[PDB]
């Protein structure tokens, strides 16, 4: 599925996310938005035999279990492909996973460059919420 901004800010904010753990709504969906234009199905497989899945682009080395990474510790206890749905509830709990261990969304590379410091409320901006 490829989500709008403000049908994701809804979304995510039915799941909690807005202002959790101190990252307004709008940084959320900015992260979404640079890591994979709103994608579920994103996919980007790395060379380190790692691969970044969905609309978060989470990591198998640390988050999810593909089976094909070295050093998988799935620390959001999920496949992969859950990773992958058309409903957002994993990707929203193992993005929960990765801040309650410690980690800012700085863990998020698009988000650290695309979106910190920025006006990132302009993304939920006019949506219904």
């Amino acid at each position: 599925k490829v989500f709008g901004r403000c049908e994701l800010a809804a979304a995510m904010k039915r799941h909690g996310l807005d202002n959790y753990r101190g990252y307004s709504l709008g940084n959320w969906v900015c992260a979404a938005k640079f890591e994979s234009n709103f994608n579920t199905q994103a996919t980007n497989r790395n060379t380190d035999g790692s691969t970044d899945y969905g609309i978060l682009q989470i990591n198998s080395r640390w988050w999810c279990n593909d089976g094909r990474t070295p050093g998988s510790r799935n620390l959001c206890n999920i496949p992969c492909s859950a990773l992958l749905s058309s409903d957002i509830t994993a990707s929203v709990n193992c993005a929960k996973k990765i801040v309650s261990d410690g980690n800012g969304m700085n863990a998020w590379v698009a988000w650290r460059n695309r979106c910190k410091g920025t006006d990132v409320q302009a993304w939920i901006r006019g949506c219904r919420l």
